[PDB]
């Protein structure tokens, strides 16, 4: 589906709007160095310029949405990035040899600083065939993105991989098909190696059958893992129409569906999908803003932009969550 692939252009507009204002990179929570903080800004800026070369339509939707970004949505992107990063970095410090499988990766460039910071970290980007062909073109075209991953300018990878360079792999795969998913994972991951499965904004666009079989198969595949899943919820409180308005606004404007939004309308119901795992934590993004983000970080974001409506940030961010299912 071309419309589901175009949701990544909204996710890239958020990431480039946060970096352009200053929200990211947060060098403390993401644990970036002085050089890698400069590289985080320079890799994302070079991804936007290279996206212009390969697409006028995709650059037009990313550029217009980025510059029309409000302070409230920049707070939602900050908590979204440093929340998933805090869960990744805790697992990568305790476990030296780790392999990551970013399901529904899109235009995510967190693997660039992560591979640098951890010498024994493998990584595996996975998206639709059309999406990963655009990401392969952008990484191989830009000179600075070429140096980060050790890529050539030409398409030199073979068979199931568009990129196959040492400790990073890019691959095409429909995740709604479980036969295609397990065939790819057999040739790019191992059972015994500790794992971090990232499903950032992926499982919301899938039906309940395709998403539940993806959770049960991947957890049963590895002996030791950690599933950091970010997604929206419809809201549990009565007269809370956040979920019914979101399904009606996506269907009318863009012809997009979030099938299991109302089904998993709370953070408890969302976390019950990973009930097979023994240790399951779950907190909405407003709870992560008040408990996980330090006082030094909140003062820094206040210096960037005027967040006039803090209650409007609470209403939005309570309808997003960060789940962490660990098993062994
Ligand atoms: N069945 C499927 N197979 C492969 N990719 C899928 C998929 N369903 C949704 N996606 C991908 O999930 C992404 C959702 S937008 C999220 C982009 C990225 N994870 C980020 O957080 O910045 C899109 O890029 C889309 O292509």
């Amino acid at each position: 589906e071309r419309i589901i692939q175009q949701t990544d252009y909204d996710a890239l507009s958020c990431k480039l709007a946060a970096i352009s204002v200053g929200y990211l990179p947060s060098s403390g929570l993401q644990r970036l160095s002085v050089d890698l903080s400069k590289k985080y800004t320079e890799w994302h800026r070079s991804y936007l310029i290279t996206l212009k070369k390969f697409s006028r339509r995709a650059f037009g939707k990313v550029d217009k949405a980025m510059r029309s970004s409000f302070p409230v949505m920049n707070y939602g992107t900050y908590l979204r990035t440093v929340g998933i990063d805090a869960a990744i970095l805790e697992f990568l410090v305790a476990n030296e040899k780790v392999q990551v499988v970013n399901l529904g990766c899109g235009s995510d460039l967190r693997m660039l600083p992560l591979l640098q910071m951890f010498p024994h970290l493998a990584y595996v980007d996975i998206d639709y065939n059309e999406s990963v062909e655009l990401k392969n073109s952008i990484l191989r075209e830009s000179e600075i993105l070429r140096i980060s991953l050790g890529l050539s300018k030409e398409d030199t990878a073979k068979s199931p991989f568009l990129i196959d360079q040492g400790r990073y792999k890019l691959a095409a795969c429909d995740l709604n098909d479980i036969t295609e998913t397990t065939r790819l994972l057999d040739v790019c991951t191992k059972r015994e190696i500790p794992t971090i499965v990232i499903s950032e904004c992926l499982l919301c666009y899938m039906h309940n059958n395709e998403s539940q079989l993806l959770i049960n198969t991947i957890m049963s595949k590895f002996s030791h893992g950690l599933w950091i899943s970010y997604d929206p919820i419809g809201g549990s409180q009565p007269n809370d129409r956040f979920g019914a308005i979101m399904q009606s606004n996506l269907k009318e404007s863009r012809n997009l569906e979030m099938p299991t939004l109302m089904t998993y309308n709370s953070k408890e119901k969302y976390a019950s999908r990973w009930s097979a795992a023994p240790n399951v934590i779950v907190n909405d993004m407003w709870e992560i803003f008040n408990a996980q983000i330090p006082e030094s970080e909140r003062k820094r974001l206040r210096s960037l932009q005027f967040l006039d409506e803090l209650e409007e940030l609470k209403v939005m961010q309570t309808h997003y969550i960060l789940m962490k299912a660990q098993w062994h």
